[PDB]
């Protein structure tokens, strides 16, 4: 173990949403062991955004969650020297987001390196109408495809008068050092935005998270 009970976090994202650019800044912490965490987060640039902030919250580390006795625990294993990861995340209109994450370790701090591009979101949808109220608790795959971890979720926001909008996500882990390939199992993700101001200028947000099998 390298890894505190007590961890803090750090992080910068950079992005652009239809071809409008903002970033964003992050301070948080979490417990590990536990798979909890939480963080607020500043709009730096590209404020008051346009758009649903429920598209970025996902993107906001596999490190915090609950791992049992029973399977290899990928993340935690990785460092010091981290790892990174890449993801696309399909909603059902066409709207579609790539990220990646760069993670470092210092001290006892997580450094997040974040790019975020959505493209294809329409006008008129719930994104560029901000009718988002909640992602649903998900249950992410991970999994093993030639040597490399794989996560699918496939999800949906809530929608403001009822309703749901579908997004299926595919994420690909990336250690950067040889670690155990983990044996096919589930981690439960719940996400929450605590509170935020007006026009999401700040935002505080928690996730919880357990894996199984």
């Amino acid at each position: 173990s390298v890894i505190k009970p007590d961890m803090k976090i750090k992080l910068r994202m950079e992005g652009a949403v239809n071809g409008h650019p903002f970033a964003i800044e992050g301070v948080g912490l979490g417990k590990p062991f536990e798979g909890k965490q939480s963080m607020d987060l500043k709009v730096k640039e590209g404020g008051p955004l346009p758009f649903a902030y429920d598209i970025l919250t996902t993107v906001f580390n596999r490190v915090f969650a609950k791992y049992p006795e029973n399977i290899v625990d990928y993340f935690k294993q990785s460092f010091p020297e981290g790892y990174s990861w890449e993801r696309s995340m399909n909603y059902e209109d066409g709207g579609i987001c790539n990220a990646t994450n760069d993670i470092t370790l210092d001290g006892d701090c997580y450094i997040y390196e974040i790019r975020f591009d959505g493209v294809n979101f329409p006008a008129n949808g719930p994104v560029m109408q901000k009718r988002t109220v909640k992602w649903e608790p998900s249950t992410e795959k991970l999994y093993v495809r030639d040597g490399v971890l794989k996560g699918d979720v496939n999800t949906a926001l809530s929608l403001e008068g009822g309703g749901h909008y579908r997004c299926d996500f595919k994420t690909t882990y990336k250690a950067k050092k040889v670690v155990q390939l983990p044996d096919y199992h589930f981690v439960d993700h719940h996400i929450e935005i605590k509170s935020h101001d007006k026009d999401y200028s700040n935002v505080n947000l928690h996730e919880h998270a357990e894996a199984h099998s």
